[PDB]
């Protein structure tokens, strides 16, 4: 694949992305857009099909009947230039082989990896940004809807979340809407006070693969419930989160480890 | 010209707008964006350099000292595929000049404009005949004047471009001559005093020569914010082409379709 | 709708490229590979693509000729409709060009590719052919040879020659085996292709894989072809290709007749 | 910051798509006007481009030949480091590639392009040779030939031969002047070009727009190349090359150096 043409039509077209991200410090790229390129960087097309069933086997906790998830810690690695599973670091919820060796997750991973890099940010006074890897916490989550955070930024640098699918979700333009404010937006506010003059843009995943990135420590940004199409039955919406940042300035530490179970490490670059 | 791959190369490009134009209902395009797509219809460099000077011959009205501004009246005519200068249709002495319409990027911007609304399937207004193969495109070339209002609308077409040339003095702070665009549900005439966020799709602002923001108006609404001037001690101007374009009232005050008999200008859409 | 499709255009600047390369060397040679995308990009189906390989197998055959299968159609690229159409037969005829051809999308693809590199290109002007004209006569021959257990340096006597591979049986690659030389004009008209002189060559081509196009400025090159050569000396070896010969129409001062075909119509746009 | 430039990895896509079609017929010819961009997606400058027209200028100039003027300079492809770098002379010299050349990025463009086609590409492996290396050395000759009012087919002895065209001043052309014919493996080594037989013949190009390219694998091609001809006969005929001879170090069961070059250090990475 290092010598497969494809890819590196891939690797251009997600050149262009990052140039559009450095410019607006967000960007919304349609399901049907990312298809080719995570084709082009080693995905199967029966991995992408396993993508949208793999949110099926997330962990239940009776303590949160409303969310069922499974989280794993990556490691995009600057040195090696590659990105790893790391060990857990603070367990039944992990992330399994059958989400993180699926050849379209990793070409997420690799699709986010390749756009963050290099890209100048607003350094969070907590963060080590002479590191070359990068801390990213990616969530397998699937929330659920029977019959409210306000805005905010995650704390990192980059936040994408990537769409995989959903049940009896209304799309009616105020369910599951990701709104992006400038920094001037209170962090507090719920829909009832956030004002039009600080609100950037708003974008709603519907389609398999819908993707936003955005840059963390300048956009800040809010997601509205979902809302159940047939108001009877439980509406799900499943997303895989992926929260990047620098490891934690030493004078509690980022532990780097490899996980020692479930290894995993594919190439940044070919 | 008819032969030259840059020329095909900035039609592929413009098909690909097109389709996010669909998708969403409006594209904005950076200026950077713009010029290589008018420079692969035909737009000379030296043209682009005038288009930035073109503004500075405006007519100026004392009955409106806030506004300098010309007009014309072009179609789009689908089927000798070209767009031609119309006459003027209510001597009067604020007319678009050859300066203007025989610019190649001007021109380029009308081909661009026609190219991608051409065959895109939008809500028909009662009032006009959408089984015409012609449009009716009015542009005008308006510098605003801020020496030391309109609210939420629609323009009454199918299709609005606004594209920026220049400005002088103007303070680009996050409300200066932003423009909003709101669902169909906010409320026509509402300043930004009463916008709702809950029907705010985007903002955007042109700063940059040729930011270029094109909308269907018949599924848009959206408001203009004032120029504020940086420096408050100076006037401030702002100078776009605004393009109406919407198909011909239907007959059941008739459009005119005769040619300019004095300022003629007709260029092959393809 | 392909006409708001990106990869039309595409398709259509890298055929712009192609066509600066034919005005500066007088021919090109484009691999099938390459050509694939491009009959994609004008409209061609995976599916027609796939029928494209077996329509050879139901050429005519003659007793009279037992080392060739056959059909051939005229057409006409117009130029004023923009558009290209199959013509009626010209001299009880069975070996006439069927729509399991003419109306594969991508043969109707190399029609198109063809016409939108040589519109505009200036060559030699054939003193019997009327280049005042607006249309062409576009002879194509759908052609099996059969070589079982020629020609010499030549002229087509048109404007345009397209030579495209379909596919072939028992064909050994490795040796000079139907290979294509072109010469330039001082080369020997009827020389055969082993005494051709070195000095002379322009280029030397060989199909091999499917879609594997030769096109060439048949006023100004010469050419020659080879035979055929078995890869097992003890089985046949067969060829089939797609000929298109096309050239500006006899100048009235026997005349082409441009009647479209009455039983076999067919019609398509050059431009979308 | 190439490293974030699109306009590089479309550069490297093309790249990749001629190495196929090198994979497939052991030979490429890519034109001028093709090549441009790609050097220039690669990161050469357009002041490198107009300079490197240039360079052939100061070539070394000896009594010995008044027929040839010359640099060389040897290069090792380092699959390790990821890079190309100048090494030391290897056997007092005076004809040394120069900065002017090796630090023009127009010519650097050249030496990663060569390196990104070649890697990888599984070929005939000569026995002298040592082919577990992961370093290659590159011979480049920087060459103008001068033909005022030789040698046969052959191989050149390594794995991949490179020969790209600088510039040429009152050159014929409709003649074969100075034509590179390519044959198989049977065509009799030495054979005058004259004499070549046209059934082993594998390809004819000739050079004549700045920056045409003929990469070739040298272990299974012969070729030879027919003599500059004159345009007007009563001047001198100059034309300026590339040649870069590459191949895998020599077995040590004279051993290549692979020292770099002090007084001339130059290294660039292949893949940014
Ligand atoms: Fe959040
Ligand atoms: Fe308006
Ligand atoms: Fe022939
Ligand atoms: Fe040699």
């Amino acid at each position: 694949r290092v010598f497969n043409p494809s890819y590196y039509t891939a690797i251009a077209e997600i050149m262009k992305l990052r140039s559009k991200y450095i410019t607006n410090r967000s960007i919304f790229v349609e399901g049907s857009d990312m298809v080719p390129l995570l084709l082009g960087l080693g995905a199967t097309r029966a991995d992408l099909d396993a993508l949208q069933r793999v949110s099926n086997n997330l962990y239940s906790d009776p303590t949160l009947p409303f969310r069922r998830s499974r989280n794993g810690r990556f490691c995009f690695d600057f040195s090696t230039r590659s990105v790893r599973r790391l060990e857990f670091q603070p367990v039944f919820d992990e992330v399994q082989d059958e989400l993180q060796l699926n050849t379209a997750f990793q070409a997420l991973l690799v699709f986010k990896g390749m756009i963050c890099h290099g890209v100048q940010t607003t350094h969070r006074p907590r963060l080590d940004y002479s590191s070359d890897k990068w801390v990213c916490t990616l969530f397998n989550l699937r929330t659920v809807t029977t019959p409210l955070e306000g805005v905010h930024t995650d704390g990192v640098d980059h936040t994408m979340t990537t769409y995989l699918g959903s049940k009896n979700m209304d799309l009616a333009a105020n369910s599951a809407v990701t709104f992006m404010h400038d920094m001037n937006e209170e962090t507090g506010a719920k829909y009832t006070e956030i004002k039009p003059q600080n609100l950037r843009s708003r974008v709603q995943h519907r389609h398999f693969l819908d993707t936003l990135l955005l840059v963390d420590t300048e956009n800040k940004h809010s997601l509205s419930p979902v809302l159940p199409l047939d108001e009877t039955k439980e509406a799900t919406r499943d997303m895989l989160i992926f929260f990047t940042r620098r490891p934690v300035k030493k004078g509690n530490i980022d532990s780097f480890r490899p996980h020692e179970e479930l290894p995993m490490e594919v190439p940044l670059f070919l």
